[PDB]
């Protein structure tokens, strides 16, 4: 598969494809305003060097800010409502936090924690102008861990990890499908409205699994408990094992690739090598010859629906991070 | 003069520089092998996109940690021995933060914590093998601030801010020295054996103002406490009203530029803009056709003595400082 280099490259240039788009006000090029298309584009252009659209993103971000730390609005995509709100906070406050915009990053941060469960430690999968029922999910808790990572609160990071294993030690029936969802207290939802997985097919959502691997390994690296690397380490075997192909090849297994990347380096385990060359190849082979990633579009376009611009951004931050883990796992384990 | 834009890619051209030389083992290319001739590198080729070269720095960094968190060795310079000891494990730590290299950071900031004198916030200016009297100094202090605020040891950072108003409240002749260094009970050093900045004179060494202006007014970013802001405001107005002309020409400015376009950027002030925009200007004017920047060497060399590879790095941070702040400001006071 590609090199380091050859990844690295592929997210260059589909940085560069986002940034000669960008909007006078910061706005990433998105067919719709919508914050759910640029949640990623601090953090991702920042990795590529490109700090300064980088930081004209944290403008545009902070024009929309609201006194109490929340960006409710633009948002319409369901996913951002209901499923996991905070999964645009997340990326936004660790975004934030590395351009050293230590002011959105604190308001983003203490936001986030406003929907702690304090007694499970999960993240609430609905806003606060969202009618639920106090249910939290995977990737809400593990975005709002890996936040709390960057920003220092690692007794936050801890506690969201406590959550994670709760969730997995509690599901009914894994090897048919990963319920990622909990209600208040913290038992497996398994209502036909709760997020599932269904580990033997290939109808993606596999980022539910892979984010959490992610964060746990993050949190392992800042602690070294190894509680952490274990759940990590049996998230990654259920996928590899377990799962589907398709848990290393639908679009959503950029998170996945990732963790496979760190726990590589931390490791040395030949097969999270191999977990994270596949998909870094696969990412990179997807990628248009202009820059941009979508599974339809094919032309020189100006902008781009949403997801798109959302997978664009997303995929350069992965690159990046498995380029530089495998990098740096060959140098020390090779 | 050079717009923010042109400032970046000034930067941009010697990260290049650096990463086409950098070292199998992740060193940079230095003719002696010191820690203080790569201490900036990591946060340097991060925020260049050389995330990669960054992370190889950093496996060069973490091969030499010891038990403590600290990085004793290799080190030659006084100033990085009983001058400013820490000023090297302040960048290190904030480098290893923004790569997401957690078990390094926390490791290398606690170890920054053992030196925090208790009673004053102020950071003890000799390292653990090296003798003295406990003496705290402005350099030491703001950096090892700067790096609790990026690892989110805010209260660290507060305690630092103490120590320097403190330090500037105390200072007996403020129109003639900047007497740097307080006593291990937080009364300012005059004596000769403790750095003193001749502020009328064109003898350098205006770092050791320009950088708790810098850290004073990130620390006001995250808290938007104003005593922050009017203390960074204060020595800003002092470097441009009361001290030399040389404390914005001087190579030891960048400091003071980044304060400046950060100032700007949160306050709107035009003066800001004037600094950052001139010590921006001077700095890209001054860099090597090559890339690098250099006292004395001009032409195309394979390595820098370890002062040239330093200011190398750190001319490609405050190039990107200033250029990022000075955009956002333009956008944010148009």
């Amino acid at each position: 598969g590609n090199s380091p280099h050859e990844l690295k490259n592929a997210a260059q240039r589909a940085a560069d494809w986002l940034v000669e788009r960008q909007r006078p006000n910061g706005a990433l090029p998105s067919r719709t305003a919508v914050i759910e298309s640029c949640y990623k584009g601090m953090w991702a252009l920042h990795t590529a060097g490109h700090t300064q659209a980088a930081s004209a993103v944290a403008d545009y971000v902070t024009s929309l800010l609201q006194p109490d730390g929340d960006i409710p609005q633009p948002r319409e995509e369901r996913y951002f409502l209901d499923v996991h709100y905070l999964y645009a906070n997340g990326y936004l406050t660790i975004g934030a936090h590395v351009l050293g915009r230590f002011g959105l990053s604190r308001k983003l941060m203490s936001f986030v924690e406003t929907m702690r469960n304090p007694a499970t430690g999960g993240f609430r999968s609905h806003g606060p102008a969202i009618p639920g029922d106090g249910r939290c999910d995977s990737v809400s808790t593990s975005i709002s861990g890996l936040a709390a990572l960057y920003t220092g609160r690692v007794d936050t990071a801890r506690s969201a990890a406590d959550f994670l294993g709760s969730l997995w030690v509690g599901q009914p029936d894994r090897k048919n499908v990963f319920h990622a969802v909990a209600d208040a207290s913290g038992a497996v939802l398994t209502s036909d409205d709760a997020v599932a997985v269904q580990v033997r097919k290939a109808e993606g959502d596999w980022y539910f699994i892979g984010l959490p691997a992610f964060f746990l390994t993050a949190l392992y690296e800042a602690t070294e408990d190894r509680a952490y690397l274990d759940l990590a380490t049996d998230l990654m075997t259920y996928m590899d094992e377990d799962c589907d192909e398709d848990a290393f090849v639908d679009s959503s297994c950029g998170k996945a690739g990732v963790a496979a990347a760190l726990l590589y380096r931390l490791t040395g385990r030949p097969r999270y090598r191999e977990i994270a060359e596949g998909i870094g190849t696969l990412l990179c082979e997807r990628q248009s010859p202009y820059g941009y990633w979508s599974e339809e579009e094919t032309g020189d376009v100006a902008d781009l629906f949403w997801g798109d611009l959302d997978m664009t951004a997303e995929y350069v931050l992965w690159l990046d991070l498995i380029g530089r883990n495998l990098a740096s796992g060959e140098r020390v384990w090779a």
